[PDB]
C-alpha cells in the first residue's frame, strides 16, 4: 500500500455537533398511525444530535431493529405478542433444566457459570443494578441465558453482559432488552465466534485505515511489534462501553447504530481517539506494553462529541479525497 505515500488528504473540515432529539421533535416524525413518517431523515436527526433520554426507549427500538420503520402501532402490537410468547418460550428451555440434566450438558453448565461470573460483575456503581436484591441483575441474567437457547453455537462470551447491560437499562423489558440484544450481537456476530474473526477483521481494517492516516505512526507500531492493534481490542469487542461514562456510551451507541456516515463508522472512531495520543506515543519511545497502558488512562477523560466530531471529520477528508485506495473505500462503503 505505497500509493498511500502518493496520495495528499488536505484539511479536515470543522464538523458542526448538532442539539438531541426532543420528545417534540419525535412527535412530528411519527405518524397518527404510528408510522414513522421519514426513517431516512430519522436517522439523519439521530446521527448529528443525539437522542434526548426519554425518547430513548421507544426510538432505540428502532435504531436496534425491534421496531420495524414502516410499521404501525397496529402491526407493532401483533409483532410483540409474537416476539413475547418466542421469548418465553425461549425462556423455558433453559429454565426447565434440572440438576442432574444439568450435569450432563457440559456446554450449557459452563455458560451459565460465565453468565454468573459476569453479570455479579458489572456496573455495581450504576443505579440499576445496584440493590441488595436487584432486579436487574436478575433481568441481565435471564436475557442472556435465554439468548443462549436462541443461538447455542454462540452461547455466552465474556463482555456480553457489558453489550446488555445499556440496552436492558434503556428498555426496562425483559423481552424488549432481549430482541434488541439479539439484533445487537447479529451486526457484529463473527467478533464473538470461537475463532475470532472480524476482530481480527475489524483490527485489520483498523490498520488498512491507520496507515493511510498517519503513516509514521503505522511504521512506528510496526517497529514496536506492536502492527496488529491489540491495545484496541477492548474498544472494538465492547464497543467502547468501558471507555465513557453510562450516559456517554448511550449517545456513542445511538450515533453508531443510524449506520451514518458510512459502513463501519466504529472504525473512525477508534481513529478519531487515537489521533490526538499519536504524539505523545512516538516521542516517548513507547512499546506495546507501555502504550496499552497510556490507552487505558484514556478511559473516562474522553469527551464523547469532540470523539464523534473528529470521526465524522475523518470520513469527509476521506470521502473528498478523490484518488483513494480501493482498499480504505471498500471499508467505508464508497465503492
Amino acid at each position: 500500500f505505497e500509493v498511500i505515500t502518493r496520495i495528499d488528504l488536505g484539511i479536515r473540515p470543522e464538523i458542526q455537533r448538532g442539539e438531541p432529539v426532543s420528545i417534540e421533535r419525535w412527535s412530528q416524525c411519527m405518524d397518527a398511525e404510528g408510522k414513522v413518517l421519514d426513517p431516512e431523515n430519522v436517522k439523519k436527526l439521530i446521527f448529528r444530535g443525539g437522542l434526548c433520554h426519554a425518547v430513548r426507549k421507544l426510538t432505540w427500538k428502532f435504531l436496534l431493529n425491534y421496531f420495524p420503520w414502516d410499521s404501525s402501532k397496529e402491526d407493532r402490537r401483533l409483532l410483540i405478542k409474537r416476539k413475547t410468547d418466542e421469548y418465553f418460550r425461549m425462556k423455558l428451555q433453559w429454565k426447565s433444566v434440572s440438576e442432574e440434566q444439568e450435569k450432563r450438558n457440559t456446554r450449557l453448565k459452563d455458560y451459565k457459570s460465565l453468565i454468573e461470573k459476569d453479570v455479579n460483575r458489572t456496573d455495581r456503581t450504576n443505579p440499576f443494578y445496584e440493590g441488595h436484591e436487584n432486579p436487574g441483575l436478575i433481568l441481565l441474567h435471564d436475557i442472556l441465558m435465554t439468548y443462549c437457547m436462541y443461538d447455542f453455537d454462540l452461547g455466552y462470551i465474556q463482555g456480553m453482559s457489558d453489550l446488555l447491560s445499556p440496552i436492558l437499562y434503556v428498555m426496562e423489558n425483559e423481552v424488549d432488552a432481549f430482541w434488541c440484544f439479539v439484533a445487537f450481537i447479529e451486526q457484529m456476530h463473527c467478533n464473538f465466534e470461537e475463532q475470532m474473526q472480524g476482530m481480527k477483521t475489524e483490527l485489520s481494517q483498523l490498520s488498512t485505515l491507520l496507515k493511510l492516516l498517519d503513516l509514521g505512526f503505522w511504521n512506528y507500531l510496526e517497529s514496536q511489534e506492536s502492527g496488529y492493534l491489540y491495545f484496541c481490542f477492548r474498544w472494538l469487542l465492547i464497543r467502547f462501553k468501558r471507555e465513557f461514562n453510562f450516559q456517554d456510551t448511550l449517545r456513542l451507541w445511538e450515533v453508531m447504530w443510524t449506520g451514518l456516515p458510512c459502513q463501519n463508522f466504529h472504525l473512525l472512531i477508534c481513529c478519531a481517539i487515537l489521533d490526538s495520543e499519536k504524539q505523545k506515543i512516538m516521542e516517548n519511545h513507547y512499546g506495546f506494553n507501555e502504550i496499552l497502558k497510556h490507552i487505558n488512562e484514556l478511559s473516562l477523560k474522553l469527551d464523547v462529541e469532540e470523539v464523534l466530531c473528529k470521526a465524522e471529520a475523518i470520513y469527509c477528508q476521506m470521502m473528498k479525497c478523490k484518488d483513494l485506495p480501493q482498499a480504505v473505500g471498500e471499508i467505508l462503503g464508497l465503492k
